[PDB]
């Protein structure tokens, strides 16, 4: 379900670069909410893009790094999006370099930080049908 959403998003981002991984209410708004806030976000996506230099002994410390600091001062919607624009970015970028085999652990590490750290103000704030309501089409 975190599981879900994570290979959901990643799979429908890394389709949009031509590369294969190989609730829909809540899928759809997810992917299209991405869209905007990668459009929106643009200058911050490639800013974080362009400094990313991804190695499989620190991906794990980037990705960390950036979450840390993506919710130092707090949770909401956007910032949920924008996490897993971000985990999306780091799976396209490990594929140009060939790192492929990082895209599999960045939803593992991805679903645990949702499970353990975004779920309770998820929660809180009126689950994902929330999201939708507030968000969707
Ligand atoms: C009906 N529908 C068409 C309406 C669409 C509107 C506008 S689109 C959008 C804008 C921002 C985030 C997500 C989507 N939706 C919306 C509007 C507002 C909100 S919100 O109030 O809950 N949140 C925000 O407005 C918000 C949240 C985060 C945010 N960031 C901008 C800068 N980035 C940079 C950054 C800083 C620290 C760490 C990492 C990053 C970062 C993360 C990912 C990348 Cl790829 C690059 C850099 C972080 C988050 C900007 C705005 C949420 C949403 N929403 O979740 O859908
Ligand atoms: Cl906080």
């Amino acid at each position: 379900s975190n599981r879900e959403l994570v290979v959901d998003f990643l799979s429908y981002k890394l389709s949009q670069k031509g590369y294969s991984w190989s609730s829909e209410a809540v899928k759809q708004a997810l992917r299209e909410a991405g869209d905007e806030f990668e459009l929106r976000y643009r200058r911050a996506f490639s800013d974080l893009t362009s400094q990313l230099h991804i190695t499989p002994g620190t991906a794990y410390q980037s990705f960390e790094q950036v979450v840390n600091e993506l919710f130092r001062d707090g949770v909401n919607w956007g910032r949920i999006v924008a996490f897993f624009s971000f985990g999306g970015a780091l799976c396209v970028e490990s594929v140009d370099k060939e790192m492929q085999v990082l895209v599999s652990r960045i939803a593992a590490w991805m679903a645990t930080y949702l499970n353990d750290h975004l779920e309770p103000w998820i929660q809180e704030n009126g689950g994902w049908d929330t999201f939708v309501e507030l968000y969707g089409n």
